[PDB]
C-alpha cells in the first residue's frame, strides 16, 4: 500500500493532536486483532456501527454480534491510515483496509473514508463510507441491503 | 428528507463556521445546477476529483469533461448536508445525493462522506466515499 497522490501532511496519522485523535488511530490499530471482544471494549452502552448504508448496528451487544460475526468470514489483514483530523465533537480517518475471506483466501482494498463521534473517551457512533460491490463477495454473510 | 438518528447539531449544515466550510456548502447547493461550465469555476487548475476507487481525474479539464459526462446521463436532484466540518485544511461533507437517471426516471439515494481540500478558496481535491452498487444502473456511462 502506497501513499496516494492527493496524501496531505497536516492531517497524517502521525499528527494527531488531539485525545479523541489518539483514541481512534489505537482503534484502527487494534482492528487486526480480529477480536470483537478486545474492539468492544472501545465502544459506550450508548453507540452505533454502521457500514453504510446497510442496517446499523444499535447498542454494544449489537456492535459486538456484528463484529464477532464478520471475524467469522473476514480478515483485517492491514489497515493504512491515509489522514487523521476532527471537528465539531466527530472524528475523520481516511483510509485503506486490507480484508482477506477466510474461506477462499482472496484479498480485497477498500478505500474507506470514516467518522467517529466519542464520549468521554469511548465511541458513540462509527460509520465507514467505502464501495461495497466486493464486500458482498468479500463478506460470506448477507448484507441486509 | 431523513434527518438520521446520529445526526449531531453541533457539526450542522446551519452551523458552517469557516470560510471553507462556507465553500464547499455554497458548493454543495450548485451541483444541483447539473453544468459543469458553472461548477467548474470552484476548482483550482491543479486539482483532483474521484468517486472513489473510479479511476480519478487529475486538473481542471479532465475534472470537467467528467462532470459533463455525468450531467449527461443523471441528475443531482438534491444534496442533504446533515454534517460539515474541517481539520488540518480539508473539509467533510457527510450527506445524501439524490441522484435521477435521466433515460429512466429512476431516482437513488447515495449516503456519502466527502473530503475537500480547497486553496485560496480553490477546490484543488475532492473525493466522495459511498457504495457504488447503484451507481453503474444509476449512471448510464460505462465503469473504468
Ligand atoms: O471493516 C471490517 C469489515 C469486515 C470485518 C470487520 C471490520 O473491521
Ligand atoms: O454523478 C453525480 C453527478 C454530480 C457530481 C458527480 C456525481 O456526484
Amino acid at each position: 500500500i502506497e501513499q496516494p497522490r492527493w496524501a496531505s501532511k497536516d492531517s497524517a496519522a502521525g499528527a494527531a493532536s488531539t485525545p479523541d485523535e489518539k483514541i481512534v488511530l489505537e482503534f484502527m490499530d487494534a482492528l487486526t486483532s480480529n477480536d470483537a471482544a478486545k474492539l468492544i471494549e472501545y465502544f459506550a452502552e450508548d453507540t452505533m456501527y454502521q457500514n453504510m448504508p446497510l442496517p446499523p448496528a444499535y447498542g454494544r451487544d449489537a456492535v459486538e454480534q456484528t463484529l464477532a460475526g464478520f471475524f467469522t468470514v473476514v480478515s483485517v489483514d492491514a489497515v493504512e491510515t491515509f489522514h487523521i483530523g476532527s471537528s465539531n465533537g466527530l472524528v475523520y480517518t481516511e483510509r485503506v483496509d486490507v480484508l482477506r475471506a477466510l474461506p477462499t483466501g482472496k484479498s480485497y482494498n477498500f478505500s474507506i473514508l470514516g467518522v467517529f463521534q466519542l464520549t468521554e473517551g469511548k465511541i458513540t457512533g462509527w460509520r465507514d463510507y467505502f464501495d461495497l460491490r466486493e464486500f458482498e463477495e468479500a463478506v460470506d454473510l448477507p448484507l441486509r441491503g
